[PDB]
DNA sequence: GAAGCTTC
DNA sequence: GAAGCTTC
């Protein structure tokens, strides 16, 4: 994802 | 990334 | 370098 | 299952 999430 | 990006 | 989820 | 970048 995100970076982070 | 998203997903996609 | 661990650290990943959901496109399509 | 190919398909990934940038945190920290």
């Amino acid at each position: 994802t995100x970076p982070g999430v």
